[PDB]
């Protein structure tokens, strides 16, 4: 079943944000948050 549904998407983003946040890539972190807070 190619094309992971929100189930995987959301989850992935969540973790990514945490890491990308306190990992040095804070730039993407900020934007990332906005994204998750605007899926539709």
């Amino acid at each position: 079943i190619t094309g992971d549904v929100s189930a995987a998407n959301k989850d992935a983003i969540r973790k990514q944000m945490d890491a990308a946040a306190s990992k040095g890539d804070v730039e993407t972190y900020r934007k990332l948050k906005a994204k998750l807070k605007g899926i539709r």
